[PDB]
């Protein structure tokens, strides 16, 4: 079944894990070194056992796909995911000047009144973005994430190398090379960075015609984080070879460490009351190639029927 | 046993392995994704099985851990396993005019007269490398090397971070990190070099005092690169706890493309006629504590007893 990969590595840490302290509060459980493997000839392992929410997760990836560091593209394809660090930009400098709200969110997964505030005056600010070009190029572009990481590496040299482009005109004419990644931790700039990219380093394979892809991702959790990180990894490679007229192979998702969240484990436990059901199948439009095109009417998921969205707070 | 692991990749190989070209001739036998562990409580896996050479593994390992990209500390410490490089960026070149030569190597693994000039005029090269500075400075200064990556990276605003050392920081006072990383993969330096870095990436770990590492090895050969890949980063790890203080956890080795030669399979068939012996146990002296400061007579291998020695032909 495509997802029992999911399931034993959440059940794994759960058992076998053992506790650490985070960047945070909440204590993690966690195993370091996984290997989980999934046959993408057979599916799209978007968790039939939890709805999670293609619609995001697409336009995420489309986000990243296209050079974009600008959360103007995501907040009008109310995706809202990586809002917050726009704010946090913000509710500390000098054209703000407002509430209380240095340090927010955390304080509003459980909060005062905070709602109406960390709700409506980033509210204000996500709006302004949309409509203020000015407002948007700068409480709104948030510099390095990984669309600027894989499309954009800046060089000693005065300019910027892009990676992905490059792998995948490799993959077209070079195939078989050992040579076929794509990293997304550059040293000048992590000694810096709120969060240093999560998805480190991500290498691709051909082999007899079918496309595999393998993510070293350095820390993952287990529960929230890891069911879009399967799933954008293989809408990612579902994508490149259509591009470079590949079939699929597997994607393969390793760890560092993978890592349980304390207040978030009677929950995990609850999903695992659940079988999986058949495993749902992606579509990528003909008429479309260019993978740096697509827009959401390129991608489409069928029949994915899953058991009832399980709810988790985001303490960081 | 510690060492069995190796035997299951390589029985695998041989085995699951599919068939790839390659970046010289001889075909491979190829896996992609492996995750292969070992537990250093209770070992330092040199093989058994074969003969493999500590006092090369130490050198090597050494002079990554000080800085240098220069073989004259490889040469003068009787390791060439990076002399060829340093001939090939001047066999070619206007200091150097001399025999034939302009490829070589490949072409000496079985050669016409080639033994007498490769072995002979790439002597003299080596030679003069160890006596004369100005010339251990040009053609033995490899450039980039692992030593430049771990200690040295090249930013863009002028200067070089030494991102091994601060890796090594962090150990001591923030223990529990999920960032505790060398990446070895620059971007504005991989559309160029011989080979890139083979050795990509490896991410750290305490948890209950004991230090694991774990290392994302691009490319490797199954058969002769994987049993000094096990041994250096296992070398390394010992190093790093008895600086920061902490015990032996685990050297778990991760692979993107792992690969046998096709030139060399009737000799994996050959080590696979033995079992497993005690596996060796290293020591490493209590009077040196900065690792970077280490000879030779501060790590000491202890009660190896080897399986003979099976040959096989760099094709590269
Ligand atoms: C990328 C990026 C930046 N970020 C920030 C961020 C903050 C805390 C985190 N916490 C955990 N455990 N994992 C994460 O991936 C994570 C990421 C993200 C923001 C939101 C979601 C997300 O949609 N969370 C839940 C929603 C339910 C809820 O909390 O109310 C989900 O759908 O699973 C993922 C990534
Ligand atoms: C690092 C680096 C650069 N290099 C260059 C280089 C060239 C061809 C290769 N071929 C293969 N299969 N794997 C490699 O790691 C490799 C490396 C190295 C040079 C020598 C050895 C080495 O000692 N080889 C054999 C020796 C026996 C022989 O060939 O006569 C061994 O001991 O296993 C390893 C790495
Ligand atoms: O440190 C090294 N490790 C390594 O394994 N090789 C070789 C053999 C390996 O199989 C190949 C990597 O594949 P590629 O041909 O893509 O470089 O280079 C060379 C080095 F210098
Ligand atoms: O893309 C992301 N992935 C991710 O998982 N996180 C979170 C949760 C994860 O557990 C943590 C990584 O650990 P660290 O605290 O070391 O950053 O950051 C945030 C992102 F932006």
């Amino acid at each position: 079944m495509l997802e029992q990969p999911y399931l034993d590595l959440a059940k794994k840490v759960l058992d076998e894990g053992h506790f650490k302290p985070d960047r945070t509060h909440t204590g993690t459980y966690s195993i370091f070194g996984h290997q989980m493997r999934f046959d993408l000839s057979k599916g799209f392992p978007l968790l039939t056992t939890k709805k999670v929410p293609f619609g995001l997760i697409k336009s995420q990836l489309l986000w990243f796909l296209h050079g974009d560091t600008n959360i103007r593209f995501l907040l009008q394809h109310r995706n809202h995911i990586w809002d917050e660090w726009a704010f946090e930009k913000w509710v500390k400098s000098d054209e703000y000047h407002g509430p209380d709200m240095t340090d927010f969110g955390h304080r509003s997964q459980k909060a005062p009144e905070f709602a109406a505030v960390y709700h409506e005056e980033m509210a204000k600010f996500d709006d302004r973005v949309l409509h203020d070009d000015a407002f948007a190029a700068k409480y709104g572009d948030l510099g390095l994430v990984y669309g600027s990481q894989w499309r954009a590496w800046h060089t000693s040299k005065g300019d910027t190398i892009d990676q992905l482009g490059d792998v995948i005109e490799q993959i077209k004419t070079h195939p078989y090379s050992r040579r076929l990644i794509v990293s997304a931790w550059n040293p000048e700039d992590v000694p810096t960075m709120a969060l240093p990219p999560c998805h480190t380093l991500y290498q691709f394979y051909v082999n007899d015609g079918k496309l595999s892809l393998q993510l070293y991702q350095r820390s993952a959790d287990i529960f929230l984080g890891v069911p879009f990180n399967i799933a954008s990894y293989a809408l990612l490679t579902h994508l490149v070879a259509h591009e470079c007229g590949l079939e699929v192979g597997e994607f393969i998702h390793t760890f560092g460490d993978a890592h349980l969240y304390v207040n978030h484990l009677d929950q995990i436990k609850e999903q695992l009351s659940r079988t999986p059901r058949p495993a749902p199948t992606l579509q990528l439009n003909p008429d479309k190639h260019d993978i740096f095109d697509f827009d959401m009417k390129d991608i489409k998921l069928l029949n994915y029927d899953p058991y009832p969205a399980i709810k988790a707070p985001v303490a960081v």
